[PDB]
């Protein structure tokens, strides 16, 4: 029951649903990261804000994919959202490392989807991901920049460096 | 590891975590409801908007609970988010009925939490839910109003009534 | 006699000329659809406006293709514009069905052209269609949405439903 | 001699007078803390400002309680204000620890008063404390956040950390 579907493979439709799940899972992970840094015994507001902003971005990405699914005449199918991989996230450095791992996995899923689109001769999908692809590269570059600065600040005054990074790099 | 926790029972802490899960689940359900009404073979924009707005409201509720959890020195614990109970939601009437069922369950969970707060002599919790409690009563009243209007419009021109309700009651 | 042509195949050049013809033909079809709904014995202004707007959009598309043809050093070649397939277009539903058929055919021609561009290793063409491709998907989604609403409104009060759709969905 | 008193127990009236004393004592303690950090041999302006702001807040709280006492037809009774527990307050960390101890004691007194109100079936009192209760939870969370940051900054460059916290966290 679609009267509009054209050149939209069942393979891409399913891959888009899986990507929505991955984006929502990422959003959930960032929600957990954000609130961890808001704990009174962690108390790094710039870090909390950074991850809460990412939770919003990932949710927005999922919503864009869902809009596209309907635009193409595919059917959204939702699965459980697995809880994030940790309950406590360690240091800012630990968290930023986890975030980059997460983003690399999202990026790989985008790359896999683009490849499927190319194999299926689906240029609209290709065009649509173009939005996701650059945004992801920009985000990963930012995270790498952050990680380098966090790492430079460890030294052997780790608490001091963690405070200074949150105060002087992150938005608060 | 909290230096601030005071008069905040482990029972309430756990109940707050469960309530966060219920709110996030509700948000997820509303996301699914919203996109269903955006299908080209359903195509009721006012209904899509209504449920997408509710998805945002429920997410906001979860975020408020998480902020409060940290304010009190409790620790957020996240669980899986179960997928919504249906993949396709039927008519506007079916959907509005499902929504009221969902809201009644959230309201009951709020009532249960307030009762626990009262049993634990936790007035801050009581005060905090006061926000949730009125918002929920207002929302359920609105949904009941909608259901009555949807029901009046069935008659034996169901398609006509569904169109008119979306056009003339819902925001588009 | 071009001093600029580079990586622009004769196959793509010809396909672009054919696409210009298809867009102009579509524009002509929409002109006819628009004026049919302006007949005193049809008199559905929102429908007239919808199709007249599409006539303008298709003409604009042809003009964009012609601009691109010259940008690449190809040579515009015009053919006859075949008259639209009907002189009278029936109900709003009949017309919207005809419109979606027309758009699917344009979309297929765009897809065919992108495939040719990919086969000819012509990335500028690919980039250029990216504009056409999303606009077409958006338009077809809109038409599918319209068709669903028109269909819901037939019931057995067809005149009533046709009036209400024109009044409450379409711009007038 | 009141013509307005209704449902206002002598127990609550007395507890309100004691709470006014506790708030005024807290204000006095914060006055002392503030001026200590303004000493030329301490010289941490952000810390001075933080505690002077709290002195004002506590005085305001006492004034609100006194207004409520009269609104209910109770009679304000003032006792001596005991001098603060220290003449010199040590490091920012020492001071912030003392402040949280002080706030926990105020919060416990508020909780005790709410419990008395509930036992006496005095809902206006309950409503009134609702203002005090959330403000106190917010303040204690802030103090806990501060303490965590101060503690992270000790390291073995304590002077450096104390300076940086005052410069980069506190308002100056
Ligand atoms: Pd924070
Ligand atoms: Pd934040
Ligand atoms: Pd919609
Ligand atoms: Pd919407
Ligand atoms: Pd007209
Ligand atoms: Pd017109
Ligand atoms: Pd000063
Ligand atoms: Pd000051």
């Amino acid at each position: 029951s679609s009267q509009i579907r054209q050149n939209y493979s069942t393979e891409v439709e399913a891959a888009v649903n899986r990507l929505v799940n991955l984006y929502l899972r990422a959003s959930y992970t960032y929600l957990s990261l954000g609130f961890y840094f808001d704990r009174d015994d962690v108390a790094l507001e710039g870090v909390c804000h950074f991850f809460r902003e990412l939770a919003e971005e990932k949710r927005e990405g999922a919503e864009r994919l869902l809009k596209m699914q309907n635009q193409r005449g595919g059917r959204a199918l939702f699965q459980d959202l697995q809880k994030p991989s940790q309950d406590e996230w360690g240091t800012t450095l630990d968290a930023m490392k986890a975030a980059i791992v997460l983003e690399k996995s999202l990026n790989q899923a985008l790359l896999d989807l683009h490849a499927l689109g190319s194999a299926q001769a689906d240029p609209h999908l290709c065009d649509f991901l173009e939005h996701f692809l650059d945004e992801e590269v920009k985000l990963i570059k930012k995270m790498g920049d952050h990680l380098t600065n966090i790492q430079r600040l460890v030294g052997s005054q780790a608490g001091l460096g963690e405070y200074l990074f949150e105060r002087l790099t992150l938005k608060h």
